[PDB]
């Protein structure tokens, strides 16, 4: 039963295997016509032949070694699958129809688990040294799987871990559509989702797509704008997308590959090196096996009788016929030819094999050594290694520990698989050959916590094969300090917008989503970058034009104060003994009232400052309208009196009901803040103007119907023109005191007072002084 | 051999047949410490019964019918799977091993996959019932695979079309570790995604699920906020999440169902409903098989030798033991006892055993009324009936085209599949009894362009059962009129803020992105919904304070007229042959210029209003100075002139324009003048005030001569009244910017002219009259 070509030898116990001499069928449509007949595959595997060799070695070293199983011999029963279910499903009914105690697995997911299905049926163990999906680890399903390779779910959280650490948002992904890449695609994307990064698109390829399906994917990922693709899937799956993709030129892109096609032959073609140079993918941990390339290298299509397979296995190898193509001898040398049969430079799967075949030799063993009354069976007994079966083998394969030739223990858990670490490798071109050599970069341990198992070597990297420079995979460019981020409508949060902020506002970081507002008496700055101290206007003291004011209040001060010392000195004198000499004091001390009335407008607007700048004005004027009045021809006095307490009173009622007080305002301009002060109640102003003006409009009545007399030196004409300045530099500022709101209100009231002042001074005593 | 327990009949052709009479098989995993057994199956299915009675009447009806497959008998060979792939296999290696032609398919999507793996070896034709992955459409690797089911493909996208109809966008799913669930929530993913929908979480189940992966799963369920999950899978991998939520009592969420368990009475219980009620599913087409229940109501466990499973049909029927608990004496009835095998409404997959048995049972007669030169073989051959083949049979049912029982035309694809209509149903409670009512709320179209496929009557549907709104699943509430979208750091894009716009912007619609600008005479208003046209101030005829002025200029027009009137009325008098009498009519048309250039300043300034503004009262004050200053009608004609060219070169060299200013206030609008060259605007000032005070010293150093009234008084008067009223406008031009400028302006220019005109003739006129 089963295909004539097989590898076959005799002994105690039979062992089986499965490894795939081809890479897939032959790709044809058969109508129902004609009987149908048996498919043949077409390509040759040099690497699964040495996985076939790897077997067989490790079975005649177990038997020539005397330390292990003594007097007993194994034997083999290995077929062939071409990579295909059928071919593999044929093997495996002759399995459990002599009769195997158990079966080193397939290579791919599927045949593993068309495989597995079958086999544990019958409670045949089964060891697979290259299947790592994560569909495999489950024991409902699969009673007596095991297997010498971790599986995927490592190595789908280990390209995440380097695409955060590269610090990319904007990848996609392509999967074979098998039981291998579709889970690994799929935990990839949960990992992926956690971590914060997009992905643009998602496709799924085949050994046998079509045009329309390769010409599809192709026009996606030409129309897609992200960089970096992650591959899960073999060679035999990948090739046509590859072959497509170098034959409409596609550059610029950077593929992270999974260990099926990280080192795979089919695509590591230097015409296609231009397309996939610089790829980035993982690979197992290599192993030793001493005598394994002298073993190799003594193949024969005549002196290896047991092999069935070595005589095509020449046929593929020289380009001939063994008894167009020509006739060739058995005299050549397999050192001479470039073939992947011996052109190796680490072993990873077939260490793997050699770890399953020593494996069932161990259980054996154990299973021999027993000692009655300790043992794993029923009441503490034990098999008997003479009829030994497949169910105690598999017991003590669950129950199997033990160190191998390096050094390392070897043990199954409960799901039955391994762990082990990964390394990271990069391809390159080779100056003298041309081939794609696999440089080492970093590794992947997964003893560590979570968040230190990767190790990348930055400066070991070429990015396409020619570049030292980390490529660009970011949907949109990174938003400034003073702009923050927008949204676009149907794409996804990794792609925005960079929109400025808004006038008053400022942002300081290059990845905000809003814009910031730091507290009162700031504002943003000219580009929005920080926020400034806003500044505060008022007339004081210091301002220049507030020291020329100082200046000329204390310059009619002093000319008061000689005007008054010149009278005091000369009392007696009948120039002075014309007028009053009381009112004269009286009138010069108001006047002094009058100048120093005007030092209050100036500086910081204190609550008490702006409480009474305005009456220490109204009461001094009043009282020297007052007097002014009076020295025209002691009564006279308690009529200044009367006129000084009606304006006393009314002061008083308004700072005792609505005192004025202090007010910083920040609503003429939004950057700059003012300091001015409001009267509280504008009623009492507008009372003590009027009065003012009252009294200036009956003394200028008064003296305008005396123009003409020459007594005091004509003073019944100075005094009209005295009131006539006043009144015509109160009427000139009516404009500035009802619009502008700034400074300016400070200084012109101070400038009015000071004319006023000045002019009631001079109009009045110049006269008398220059002839005295 | 295969197992004991089977239902057996003989004929000229063998038919297989593989149905779930158990749920599952037992949990006891052994040791290994004995030699293992065989394993046992625990629960009984009706409707798998019935599913398999199904197939025994189709096949007895065809043989009885004469004119089908005359001369010739059918026979049959079921199993049992109880779901599980193990116990299938071990029936599949007696078909392949008294040879079978063709078999009818299982019932689960990887039950189905392993089966074909081995039928596909000897093409042996295998038509499931319902089996709809859509893996096993590629013809690569199941060459002999046909199925009278439509597969998922339709299901998924129609989940994303109810989905984007009833407007969510915040959903989660859950499916199953098998081949049934993933291919599907991975299609809906896609749809999903490109429809623009969010899911939230997503999270596998199994029938052997474990108590800590159960609360983890409700965990998940429990934190989100999503209340729409989606669910692909099947009551018995559905059974154990759904008895640990009713445990810990967790309500208010809507359920999506896949056909698989959308009618499952595993789930549809009483005791759940406070959790899956208002559940909305899918189903198939129900079909018509005439003389069916009599056939399923005749089962005994002694008349029917043929079948073996009666036994334990009546055993788990009665609850009790068979003599070869109490004991079944064999005389009850099965219409007093309601269990799934009779109380049916529809028949949908029993329809589709019944199609495949049909559909196997017309190829045979295909081959069998073939003639000869004309076949589907070799040559134009065809095969002997007395020695038909699998692959033969296969060929014929690749090559099918027969009519139903109903009249529909049943074709196989290029890729062995079917296409069908989708039904909608909705779970309720029924009042009188309280089991749970599967009402039909709509339908799903196939042969319809993509959009005018789903058709839904939301007044038949109760949410959660009991409500007649429908339900919310955002994420985020709706942004409103004049506010705009904000981005939340590490969250989906269906979950945002809400952000005001800023001052001089404004949106109109909801759930807006950005924020427009308004135009450039635009302002936006408090609620920055849209924007307002901005204020334009100046100084306008309809103002008071314009008319105010027009009507002191008018009045000032009008007192100069009188006084000319009065002039010439009196023209032979010498009190005005006195005074030069035609250079005082040079001075009252000078006046009465004077008096009309102040109405240049009222209105919106345009472009030719303040060209001329300044100059005509330049022209008419030096006028009215030079004629004052005084052969004499040469000399002021000659000092007026040269003010003429200064006005000229300015209004050719640059003229003042209108501006309208937005750079002040930006929501008003002042529309101002600006003078340009303001060297031009300083010697016109210039010249008039030199022109002015030289007739001022010449004045003044005569006042006391009373040659005429005292002219010179009066003159003088005047020219004090012009220079004090043209010093008191400096800080109303300095520091009150604004529409109060050009008032000051005419206030000044009507005070000047009073004081002259009232200077200098009034007292003569008050003689003269
Ligand atoms: C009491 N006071 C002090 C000296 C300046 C002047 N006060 C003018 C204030 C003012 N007038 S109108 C207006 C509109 C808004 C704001 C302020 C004003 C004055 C003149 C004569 C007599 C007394 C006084
Ligand atoms: C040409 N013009 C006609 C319009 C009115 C006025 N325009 C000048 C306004 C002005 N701006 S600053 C200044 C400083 C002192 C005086 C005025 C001004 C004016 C006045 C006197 C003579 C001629 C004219
Ligand atoms: C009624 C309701 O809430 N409808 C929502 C809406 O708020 C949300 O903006 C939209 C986004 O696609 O999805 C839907
Ligand atoms: N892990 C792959 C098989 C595989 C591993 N390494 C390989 C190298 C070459 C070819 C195939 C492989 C699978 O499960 O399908
Ligand atoms: N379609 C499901 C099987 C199925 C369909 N309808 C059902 C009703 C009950 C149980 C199972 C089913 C699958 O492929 O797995
Ligand atoms: C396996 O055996 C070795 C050698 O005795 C021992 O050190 C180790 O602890 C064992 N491991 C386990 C997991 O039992
Ligand atoms: C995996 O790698 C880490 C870090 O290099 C190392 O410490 C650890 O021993 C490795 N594990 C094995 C099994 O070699
Ligand atoms: C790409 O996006 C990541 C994640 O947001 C970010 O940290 C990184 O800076 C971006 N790259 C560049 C070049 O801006
Ligand atoms: C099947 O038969 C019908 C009825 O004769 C015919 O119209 C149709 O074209 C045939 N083929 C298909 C694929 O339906
Ligand atoms: C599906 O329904 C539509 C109407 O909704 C009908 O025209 C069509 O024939 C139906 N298809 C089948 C196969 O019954
Ligand atoms: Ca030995
Ligand atoms: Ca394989
Ligand atoms: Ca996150
Ligand atoms: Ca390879
Ligand atoms: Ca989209
Ligand atoms: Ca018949
Ligand atoms: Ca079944
Ligand atoms: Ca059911």
């Amino acid at each position: 039963y089963g295909p004539d070509q097989r590898a076959q030898k005799k002994g105690d116990i039979i062992l089986g295997g499965l490894f795939p001499i081809h890479f897939g069928v032959a790709a044809k449509d058969q109508d129902l016509k004609s009987r149908p007949e048996s498919v043949e595959c077409i390509r040759y595997n040099f690497r699964g032949f040495r996985w076939l060799q790897a077997m067989i070695f490790a079975i005649e070293e177990i038997n020539s070694s005397p330390a292990l199983l003594p007097n007993l011999t194994l034997g083999y029963r290995i077929f062939d699958t071409c990579n295909t279910v059928s071919k593999a499903l044929e093997a495996t009914l002759s399995f459990v129809a002599p009769s195997t105690i158990a079966v080193v697995g397939a290579t791919g997911s599927g045949v593993s688990t068309a495989v597995a299905n079958l086999l544990g049926l019958f409670y045949i163990p089964q060891v697979s040294y290259a299947s790592s999906s994560r569909l495999l680890s489950n024991k409902n399903q699969f009673k007596s799987f095991l297997r010498t390779i971790p599986n995927d779910e490592h190595q789908a959280t280990a390209m995440a871990d380097i695409i955060e650490y590269f610090r990319w948002n904007w990848v996609g992904t392509i999967a074979a559509d098998d039981d291998y890449g579709r889970p690994g695609i799929e935990k990839f994307r949960e990992e992926a989702e956690e971590r914060d990064i997009c992905i643009d698109f998602s496709e799924l390829i085949s050994q046998y797509s079509d045009e329309e399906e390769i010409q599809h994917v192709v026009e996606v990922i030409q129309n897609s704008t992200a960089k970096v693709i992650v591959v899960f899937s073999s060679g035999p799956d990948l090739e046509p997308l590859i072959k497509e993709i170098v034959r409409r030129n596609i550059t610029g892109k950077i593929w992270l590959a999974s260990e099926a096609w990280a080192s795979s032959s089919l695509i590591a073609m230097p015409q296609y090196f231009h397309v996939v140079g610089g790829t980035i993918g993982f690979a197992l941990k290599a192993g030793q096996i001493p005598g394994f390339r002298e073993f190799l290298k003594k193949v024969h299509p005549r002196k290896s009788v047991h092999n069935g397979f070595a005589k095509e296995f020449w046929e593929e190898t020289f380009n001939c016929h063994l008894q167009f193509r020509p006739l060739c001898t058995g005299d050549e040398n397999i050192s001479s030819v470039e073939t992947p049969y011996i052109d190796y430079t680490h072993l990873r799967i077939s260490y793997n094999v050699y770890l399953a075949v020593y494996s069932i030799a161990h259980a054996l063993q154990d299973i021999y050594t027993c000692l009655p009354g300790r043992g794993l069976f029923t009441n503490g007994s034990c098999a008997d290694i003479k009829k030994v079966e497949a169910w105690q083998v598999l017991k003590h394969l669950r129950h199997l520990n033990f160190t191998n030739n390096m050094g390392e223990q070897v043990t199954f858990d409960e799901c039955g698989d391994l762990v082990g670490n990964y390394s990271i490798i990069n391809w390159h071109l080779s100056p003298e050959d041309g081939s794609i050599v696999f440089k080492e970069v970093g590794y992947y341990n997964v003893y560590a916590k979570k968040g230190e198992r990767l190790f990348i070597n930055e400066e070991k990297i070429l990015w396409s094969g020619f570049s030292r420079e980390v490529p660009f995979s970011n949907c949109s460019r990174d938003c400034l300090a003073g702009t923050r981020k927008g949204i676009i409508e149907g794409e996804p949060t990794c792609c925005f917008e960079c929109v400025e902020c808004p006038d008053g506002e400022y942002s300081d970081e290059t990845d905000a989503s809003a814009c910031n507002k730091c507290p009162d008496d700031f504002w943003s700055n000219e580009n929005h970058t920080s926020c400034i101290a806003k500044e505060i206007e008022f007339l004081s003291w210091t301002e220049p034009f507030g020291i020329a004011l100082t200046l000329f209040a204390v310059l009619g001060i002093f000319l008061t104060a000689f005007v008054l010392g010149v009278f005091i000195k000369f009392r007696n004198t009948p120039i002075v003994k014309a007028t009053n000499r009381e009112l004269s004091y009286l009138l010069l001390f108001s006047l002094l009232c009058c100048f120093s009335s005007s030092l209050f407008f100036i500086g910081e607007p204190q609550d008490w400052t702006c409480r009474l700048r305005q009456p220490a004005f109204g009461i001094s004027f009043v009282l020297c309208i007052s007097c002014i009045l009076v020295k025209t021809n002691n009564l006279q006095f308690l009529l200044v009196f009367l006129c000084t307490f009606m304006q006393i009173v009314i002061c008083v009622i308004w700072l005792y009901t609505a005192p004025p007080s202090s007010y910083r305002n920040q609503e003429l301009e939004d950057e700059i803040i003012f300091i001015t002060c409001h009267e509280g109640s504008l009623m009492a102003l507008g009372f003590l103007i009027g009065y003012t003006c009252l009294l200036a409009a009956i003394c200028f009545f008064f003296a305008f119907k005396s123009r003409k007399l020459p007594e005091n030196f004509n003073e019944a004409k100075f005094i009209t023109f005295s009131m006539l300045i006043f009144f015509i530099v109160w009427i000139s500022f009516i404009p500035a005191y009802a619009s502008t709101y700034g400074k300016f209100v400070s200084a012109v009231e101070v400038i009015a007072i000071l004319a006023a002042s000045f002019g009631l001074l001079a109009c009045i005593f110049f006269n008398k002084i220059y002839i005295i």
